């Protein structure tokens, strides 16, 4: 796991379960190419998006589909998604955990980056 | 004037209105002595807590009574209150705004320290 | 007037001054069309981005150029920018303040939606 | 582990290592009695504070000594500590993770509460 996504619900104090996550990588023509996707587990975590081989240098966007998550709980939230955009691996491979804490009208995101 | 408190509600996307706020100063015997208090306004703000003359260097605690705010909304909260504890410094900027962003199981707090 | 942006620096406890901010609207072909932009003031605020007349319902993106802000400070940051993506609604309150709290490896964003 | 504390550094994007944490429990006479203490590990986590037997109903305060953490990194931060105050186990035993995200002039805290 060079890339993990962890999502928490700040209203319930719980993992945010079954939240859709789409990862994109900026292509040579400046467009966002689909890179990987998945859903968070019971623990609010999404493992296995990629491999150290596949996860090369680049600019990556992690789009967490928070609006669908709130709507299913009966809540009409402000944001369409939480986006996280960053350059990865530009000094060598690292392991990235992208953490998102969700409320209906706010979210935070935090990266924890470790040298493998 | 030298100390303002501002409180926002991350669930409703609004000022947190009618939130009790208690300020204490630490006494020489290490106890907390009541110093000032009030309730946030319609804009989620509490002004007028103290004066330049009274707000001398020392250790202060700002308690924000968050549990009663969520209970009034019928939302089950985790914390009894949010506490913000700091040392007032004369060398720095002259105005302290303590901002607090509230969710039922999370809060953040940020000090913005400026020259007025 | 209907859309304000406010940015704070959690490392220095200050407004984040001179931060570029770009607003886009989503077009019918699903692309992002430039809509408005500016730089935060000394108070970390950006006013005057749009008018009531122009700010019709639709999907908007607010990009806050955080990486250039940290680089100017000599602090190595994680994100390229902070994006805030939302649907403007006429049924709700009439003013949207997008607040962003910045740290090098984390940010939060909160929408405060009020009647002016 | 009915009680875990996890601390992250938002400036470095890393676990906050060797941070002192003191837990107190409100006594019958309304005073704060020492309950447990420890330091965060390499992973920014502090396990083993208590047991399900020892961790009875009550009002608990988790004091995270963030000022000492920043000072050792050369930073003079705003807060003396991050305090987290909550009622525990009042509907039966639960498992509590208290997470704190630290910046020099801001912090957030979030509880994740699971029914064992
Ligand atoms: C515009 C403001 C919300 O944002 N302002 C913030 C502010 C002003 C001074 C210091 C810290 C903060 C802050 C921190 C986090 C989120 C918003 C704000 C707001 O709530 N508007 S109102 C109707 O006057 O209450
Ligand atoms: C990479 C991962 C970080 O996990 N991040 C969490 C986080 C970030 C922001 C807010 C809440 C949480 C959280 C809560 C529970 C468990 C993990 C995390 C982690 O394991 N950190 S480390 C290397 O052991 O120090």
């Amino acid at each position: 796991c060079p890339l993990m996504v962890k999502v928490l619900d700040a209203v319930r104090g719980s993992p945010a379960i079954n939240v859709a996550v789409h990862v994109f990588r900026k292509a040579a023509d400046d467009t966002w190419e689909p890179f990987a996707s998945g859903k968070t587990s019971e623990s609010g975590e999404l493992h296995g998006l990629t491999t150290e081989e596949e996860f090369v240098e680049g600019i990556y966007k992690v789009e967490i589909d928070t609006k669908s998550y709130w709507k299913a709980l009966g809540i009409s939230p402000f944001h369409e998604h939480a986006e996280v955009v960053f350059t990865a691996n530009d000094s060598g491979p690292r392991r990235y955990t992208i953490a998102a804490l969700l409320s209906p009208y706010s979210y935070s995101t935090t990266a924890v980056v470790t040298n493998p």
